[PDB]
């Protein structure tokens, strides 16, 4: 069995604990905990392909920034998850995207945008630019709720359909 490893990472204030145990459980808090280190693996079914999945939940404070520099190539994915709702943190995704290419030594990296909290009126992060800077990567844009998961399932199928793509 082949097991994937990917990191799930997002700013403050996404809710990201939300899209990952509503996958492993089922399961939607509404409280918000800062999760610093949460392992989240379970056996998912990609194309008909059971595989482990060694999901982690890092979450993505200054107070770690030598920690989070330590080591990065170790990753598949990172699982990058922002809020409609944040705008900063829509923002701050280029911070994050320079990160990932400046380790990752190479423009060839399959990857996702997905959004959350695509569930709220209060929208502040607008779909239409969002294509426009995923198109610039070359990456599809996603909205993901977690509360009435809208479209979280497939969205995960075409994650690691890339990064099969990437493989062979
Ligand atoms: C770079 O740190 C990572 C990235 C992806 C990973 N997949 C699995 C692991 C280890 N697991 C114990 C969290 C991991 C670490």
């Amino acid at each position: 069995m082949t097991e994937y490893k990917l990191v799930v990472v997002g700013a403050v204030g996404v809710g990201k604990s939300a899209l990952t145990i509503q996958l492993i459980q089922n399961h939607f808090v509404d409280e918000y905990d800062p999760t610093i280190e949460d392992s989240y693996r379970k056996q998912v079914v990609i194309d008909g392909e059971t595989c482990l999945l060694d999901i982690l939940d890092t979450a993505g404070q200054e107070e770690y920034s030598a920690m989070r520099d330590q080591y990065m190539r170790t990753g598949e994915g990172f699982l990058c998850v922002f809020a409609i709702n944040n705008t900063k943190s829509f923002e701050d995704i280029h911070h994050y995207r320079e990160q990932i290419k400046r380790v990752k030594d190479s423009e060839d990296v399959p990857m996702v945008l997905v959004g959350n909290k695509s569930d709220l009126p209060s929208r502040t992060v607008d779909t239409k630019q969002a294509q426009d800077l995923a198109r610039s990567y070359g990456i599809p844009f996603i909205e993901t709720s977690a509360k009435t998961r809208q479209g979280v399932d497939d969205a995960f199928y075409t994650l690691v359909r890339e990064i099969r793509k990437h493989k062979e």
